[PDB]
């Protein structure tokens, strides 16, 4: 179509299970283009559908430009064009850098604000349904030039129909990254007909991401090396059984260093983490409550 024909792909930057991400140039501006083959039309269409949800746009959700198709003369490529963020993922950013207390709060508050918007139902003619991500992780959050985050990779999301309390694609199977699966998803006790259960599972994953950020917060030159949650308990690319044994059976969570109690911002972050990690999803904080707590902390810090 008219957009793809004017885009020049400059570099393949990431390959995943669902499409390949390229850096391209559109109207002289850098854009990200996720490309799918003809046999991945269902994943491409579903991701285009989620990104076109009414009132979805928000500073902390990846800005979607358009879906399109490009025929090179041999085969067709299915495209999803979005904003490009040079820093890449929060995982890449946290591996490359340490952050200040201000930096950590900006990353955590922006992630929570994005998740609170995703989770929020807006009633009305131009209403927005509540959406649960189902695959939140540091590799799926991007970092903008201004040091704030935006949630991306919304292709596995589910949307709620509040009038009937049903889910648009009626999920019947586990999806997502095993390391970040909530206890109820690992032991298959989650009620997949209950939309609020998917929101609660996203909060557990956000707690893990907050732990990744807090390790990189450098105060007086003191910080931890970058690690994925559960690096100390499971192998790389862990199985559901490996994760379940640790999270559900042994009931372990990522370690919270004692020294995080010595700094008010780290104390607030550690308390949020614990309150995201409860085995009972109904006891977890909501994204809106986390946004409120961190906004109160950001104001206090003078960010
Ligand atoms: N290493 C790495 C990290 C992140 C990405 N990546 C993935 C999906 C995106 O949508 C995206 C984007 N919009 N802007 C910049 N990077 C993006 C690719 C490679």
């Amino acid at each position: 179509g008219t957009i793809a024909r004017t885009i020049v792909l400059q570099e393949s930057i990431g390959k995943g299970r669902f499409g390949e991400v390229w850096r391209g140039k559109w109207r002289g501006e850098e854009v990200a283009v996720k490309i799918f083959s003809s046999r991945e039309e269902r994943s491409w269409f579903r991701e285009a559908e989620i990104y076109q949800t009414v009132m979805l746009r928000h500073e902390n959700i990846l800005g979607f430009i358009a879906a399109d198709n490009k025929d090179n003369g041999t085969w067709t490529q299915l495209w999803l064009v979005s904003d490009y963020h040079e820093h890449g993922s929060l995982f890449d950013y946290l591996n490359r850098y340490t952050v200040t207390v201000e930096g950590m709060i900006k990353l955590a508050l922006s992630t929570a604000s994005g998740l609170a918007h995703l989770h929020m139902e807006i009633v009305g003619t131009q209403g927005k349904p509540a959406i649960a991500h189902r695959d939140l992780k540091s590799k799926n959050i991007l970092v903008k030039k201004n040091g704030t985050c935006c949630i991306a990779d919304l292709g596995l999301a589910v949307r709620h129909d509040s009038a009937t309390d049903t889910i648009d694609i009626a999920p019947n199977h586990r999806v997502g990254t095993k390391r970040y699966m909530a206890p109820e998803v690992l032991d298959d006790s989650i009620n997949m007909k209950h939309f609020e259960s998917f929101k609660r599972a996203d909060i557990y994953a956000m707690g893990l991401v907050f732990w990744e950020i807090a390790r990189r917060c450098s105060i007086g030159g003191i910080h931890e090396d970058y690690q994925l949650p559960y690096y100390d308990l499971v192998p790389s690319d862990p199985s559901v059984e490996e994760m379940r044994k640790v999270v559900c059976e042994q009931k372990l969570r990522p370690n919270i260093p004692n020294r995080w109690q010595s700094c008010e911002a780290l104390r607030v972050m550690a308390k949020i983490m614990r309150e995201c990690w409860y085995a009972n999803g109904a006891a977890r904080l909501t994204a809106l409550r986390i946004k409120k707590t961190l906004s109160q902390l950001s104001q206090q810090e003078g960010i």
